[PDB]
């Protein structure tokens, strides 16, 4: 009976060490690494802020007045408690609505992820957001708009030790519209149409990038060939003052080795074409190619620039196959080579290509889509964990009492509890990993 409350007290006290910890680390890591300092890091910031204040401000008496069952802080702090209560749970739905559209904008720039926002602009977009979450979280509550009007309300406003907010329908409807259904459906919408932005990048480069890799400076491959970006040879011979002309030649400057990434697709592309010619000579693979969708054919001629034409042309079984749009029976003549020996991983990729004919195999592969990922489990995780509190809000506004005052406070904990695993989500990042265990002496 009493035991429990000490068991239940040291896990909601870890729970607020927890939430503490992660976003301390999280503010830490951001302001003190230069290579972190981006606009959406200034955001996640912000987030990271509002946690923080949930960890310290609001999650530690929310306890107290479960494990006491009264409220002992008094009646001023009671009314600011719940101010600070909803003001950051508005502010983090607000902000990560605000990535969102930073991202929409970033993904479908010319000057790709780039936020169209200075590090400045983006400071102003966030006081904002600060500011228009207090505008809607403070004067409600400190004007009492959000107040019932009936005699157990009363009762509870009046009495020091009740603090239970118990609210009037108009407010419990409009607050809650306000403050999180309207931007958790700008949210979903907007970064629904970044994943099909982010998908719709996908193309023949991006196959050769994540397959290939791209070097911006000189290499020997793996018959010692002076090479570079994305496996394009520049000479046979030996001497690497050899290489450079060509690779001077090619791109047009004297590079000394070294060229963009911008630079490396412009060879590529360059590749590409002569691959396409090459293919289209070939007696063995024009039928075959001339047959496949052009998803396809980004497949065989990912397979001929590793292998060659004779490489690829000698695949005579599975070329039939894939002319015949028999690509099940392709994929099971094609695991079965030096290829899928040799470079698994890769060769899975692109016969699972020939299966779908869709990029499908190359999502979430380039280190950027990951990153739109993460931030994807960061908005995802949110609204699972607050979803539940506020349709309850709306069902007591239709029918008051039907969920019991224990499940919605448990739902409400959830809510609070989301406040500790974001830092866990960005552990997804090589760079919150390297930065965080550097900050932690490792
Ligand atoms: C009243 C309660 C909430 C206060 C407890 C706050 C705790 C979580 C604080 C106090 C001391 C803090 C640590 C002090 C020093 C460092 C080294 C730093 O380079 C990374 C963060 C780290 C490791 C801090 C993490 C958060 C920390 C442990
Ligand atoms: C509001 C009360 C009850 C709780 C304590 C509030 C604390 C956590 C808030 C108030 C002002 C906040 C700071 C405001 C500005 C910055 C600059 C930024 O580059 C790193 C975070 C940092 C340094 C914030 C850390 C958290 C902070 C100190
Ligand atoms: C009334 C009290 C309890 C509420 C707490 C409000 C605090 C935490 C708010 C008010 C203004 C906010 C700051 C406004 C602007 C920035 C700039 C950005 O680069 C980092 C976050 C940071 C610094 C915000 C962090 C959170 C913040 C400091
Ligand atoms: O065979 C056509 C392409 O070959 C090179 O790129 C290859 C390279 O030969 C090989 O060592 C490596 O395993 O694969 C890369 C590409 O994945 C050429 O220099 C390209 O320009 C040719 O199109
Ligand atoms: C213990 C209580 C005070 N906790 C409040 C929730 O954590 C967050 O609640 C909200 C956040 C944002 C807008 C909101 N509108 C509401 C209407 C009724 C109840 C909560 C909210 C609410
Ligand atoms: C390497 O970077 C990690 C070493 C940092 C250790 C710093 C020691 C912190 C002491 C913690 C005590 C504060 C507790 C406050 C409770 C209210």
């Amino acid at each position: 009976d009493e035991v429990w409350v000490v068991g239940m007290g040291i896990v909601m006290s870890l729970i607020v060490l927890a939430i503490v910890f992660g976003n301390v680390l999280v503010i830490t890591a951001i302001a003190k690494f230069e290579r972190l300092q981006t606009v959406t890091n200034y955001f996640i910031t912000s987030l990271a802020c509002a946690d923080l204040v949930m960890g310290l401000a609001v999650v530690p008496f929310g306890a107290a007045h479960i494990l006491m069952k009264m409220w002992t802080f008094g009646n001023f702090w009671c009314e600011f408690w719940t101010s600070i209560d909803v003001l950051c749970v508005t502010a983090s739905i607000e902000t990560l609505c605000v990535i969102a559209v930073d991202r929409y904008f970033a993904i479908t720039s010319p000057f790709k992820y780039q936020s169209l926002l200075t590090k400045n602009k983006a400071r102003v977009i966030i006081l904002m957001v600060w500011i228009v979450s207090g505008l809607t979280s403070f004067l409600p509550i400190q004007m009492h708009w959000y107040r019932a009007t009936h005699q157990e309300a009363i009762n509870c406003y009046a009495e020091e030790t009740c603090c239970d907010f118990f609210t009037n329908q108009a407010y419990a409807i409009a607050s809650s519209i306000v403050s999180f259904y309207v931007p958790l459906v700008i949210m979903v919408f907007v970064y629904s149409r970044v994943f099909q932005e982010a998908k719709r990048q996908l193309n023949i480069f991006e196959m050769l990038r994540i397959d290939e890799g791209l070097r911006l400076k000189i290499y020997k491959d793996t018959e010692g060939y002076y090479t570079i970006g994305i496996g394009h040879l520049l000479t046979k011979s030996p001497s690497l003052n050899a290489a450079k002309s060509e690779l001077d030649k090619a791109i047009g400057r004297n590079t000394n080795g070294v060229i963009t990434k911008d630079e490396a697709e412009k060879l590529f592309n360059q590749d590409v074409d002569a691959a396409v010619r090459g293919i289209l000579r070939n007696a063995k693979l024009k039928p075959v190619y001339d047959s496949l969708d052009a998803v396809r054919r980004a497949a065989l001629i990912n397979m001929v620039f590793q292998m060659g034409e004779t490489g690829v042309a000698g695949f005579t079984n599975s070329l039939r196959m894939l002319q015949q749009k028999r690509w099940d029976e392709a994929a099971v003549n094609l695991a079965k080579s030096r290829w899928y020996n040799q470079t698994p991983n890769r060769a899975k990729r692109v016969i699972t290509t020939f299966r779908t004919g869709t990029w499908d195999a190359y999502k979430f592969c380039l280190k950027e889509h990951k990153a739109l990922k993460t931030l994807g489990i960061i908005m995802g995780t949110f609204t699972l964990c607050w979803l539940p509190f506020f349709i309850v809000n709306i069902v007591h506004v239709i029918q008051d009492n039907l969920i019991r005052k224990e499940v919605y406070i448990l739902l409400n904990w959830i809510g609070y509890v989301n406040s500790g695993f974001n830092p866990l989500i960005y552990c997804r990042s090589p760079d919150f990993r390297i930065a965080f265990q550097e900050l932690l002496c490792l």
